[PDB]
């Protein structure tokens, strides 16, 4: 049986300029609030820390994050730089195509990069996603759409009229039928005011297609255990909640060892959640979410092929009610985005058409 991640995430990087909304696609969306910990809980599943840091205004465009295992056996020669030991860990960005990268610090750059130009149009955010492998023999394999963090208070309760336009952005994304919402909190706060949370709640009013993550356990008020929170007493959501424990600022600053954070956020649990510490943590998240990952895809998979071909032949019979001049150039831009959109439907037919196994 063939692994359906890669493909999808191949599907996702041939509708990257084109337009994949009208595709919705099976994929993982990230929706989090300004010290959430969602950056973290990302950096957690990596298992480096990779994500532009901070202070302060930062990160408006999306990410598809892929992360693709390897084994430990597969390794590259790294960069030029006149060595030649061999790297264990790589990115590539699809706007850089096949270049490697051996240096994360070099990925966390051309992430900042990539991110916080003006882009040349007129607006503070920016819908189009920015694409990173990471190949690892310490990742699980998961795709996640982390979009642009909101603020942790109501729009109207914050001065910056850019915070529409970011739940613009956020609703964009999570009103795709075959999206699954991870909405990312932090224990710290009254988890049921979540802006995570509620505007989930408006493409998915019950939580049916929404996961929720509980950052910072250990950043709670003195005696209280958000076992409620463990429990879904309280937040109504369908796919499960998982509370975790991330490394802090003073950790990455400290250069914390993340197998030192890893035993930490355990022993945390522990202590702490003893009848639920099995059904919560960083390495119970990356395998919960990779199963979750691949039964929604394989479930998606038979409806995506159909409309993949059903687009196909509504753009092609549009461009046959645009349909001219035959001239070789200045056809029309209307015309010259259904023909970009079939070529990427071929070769998004032609990735499907691949997978062979019965
Ligand atoms: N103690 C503790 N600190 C955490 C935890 N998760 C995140 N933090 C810290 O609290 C902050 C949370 O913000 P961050 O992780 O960047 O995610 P974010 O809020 O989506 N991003 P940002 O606010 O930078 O735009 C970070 O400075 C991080 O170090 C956690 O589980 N425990």
């Amino acid at each position: 049986m063939e692994a359906l991640i890669p493909v999808i995430n191949k599907l996702q990087d041939v509708f990257n300029t084109v337009g994949a909304d009208i595709i919705q696609l099976p994929q993982i969306v990230v929706v989090g609030t300004q010290s959430s910990g969602k950056s973290s809980v990302l950096e957690s599943l990596v298992g480096r820390d990779l994500l532009p840091r901070g202070t302060g205004i930062v990160t408006r465009r999306p990410l598809i994050l892929q992360l693709v295992h390897v084994s430990q056996e597969d390794k590259r020669k790294t960069t030029g730089e006149e060595n030649g030991v061999e790297a264990e860990e790589w990115g590539k960005f699809l706007h850089t195509k096949n270049k490697l990268y051996t240096d994360f610090d070099e990925i966390r750059q051309e992430i900042e990069n990539e991110t916080e130009r003006i882009s040349g149009n007129n607006k503070g955010v920016s819908p189009e996603p920015i694409h990173l492998k990471i190949f690892s023999p310490n990742v699980v394999n998961l795709t996640l759409v982390d979009l642009p963090g909101m603020t942790k208070v109501p729009v109207g309760d914050q001065p910056k009229d850019i915070e529409l336009q970011i739940r613009e952005l956020i609703l964009r994304f999570i009103s795709n039928p075959n999206s699954i919402i991870l909405a990312v909190t932090a224990a710290n706060t009254d988890m049921a005011t979540s802006e995570a949370l509620k505007i989930s709640r408006e493409v998915d009013p019950d939580g049916r297609r929404t996961l929720a993550v509980i950052t910072k356990l250990d950043l709670m008020d003195a005696g209280t255990d958000a076992m409620d929170v463990l429990m879904g007493r309280v937040i109504p959501v369908k796919l499960g909640i998982i509370g975790v424990v991330n490394r802090s600022q003073l950790d990455i600053n400290n250069k914390k060892s993340v197998t030192d954070s890893i035993r930490d956020e355990y022993a945390f649990l522990q202590k702490k959640y003893p009848s639920l510490a099995n059904r919560n943590g960083t390495k119970y998240l990356a395998r919960t979410l990779n199963r979750l990952l691949m039964h929604h895809i394989r479930d998606c998979l038979p409806e995506l092929k159909t409309r993949i071909n059903v687009l196909a032949a509504q753009y092609q019979s549009l461009l046959n009610s645009y349909g001219e001049p035959v001239d070789g150039s200045g056809s029309g831009s209307g015309s010259k985005e259904a023909a970009d959109m079939l070529k990427a439907l071929q070769g998004a037919s032609q990735i499907i058409a691949e997978i062979r196994e019965t």
